[PDB]
């Protein structure tokens, strides 16, 4: 059960750290936006 | 302890889903944007 | 394994929040957007 939470939660900040990425360059209007 | 997680984990896989859907749409101007 | 997770979690919690806060402005138009 942990090895399936910590694959998950992995998966998850890989997720939430290009989400953060690309709302950034939203808000930014970063290259064009 | 794991249950808890399990839940939130769960709970975040279905808001970050949401999150890319939304972000997707703004990034490509889907619809209108 | 558990506290590690469990911060992990929480911290992705406090991202997830303020991601669907920054999208939901940027969908809505919401203060010049």
């Amino acid at each position: 059960e942990v090895e399936a939470l910590e694959k998950k939660v992995e998966a998850l900040e890989y997720k939430v750290q290009k989400l953060e990425k690309k709302v950034e360059a939203l808000e930014h209007g970063w290259d064009g936006r």
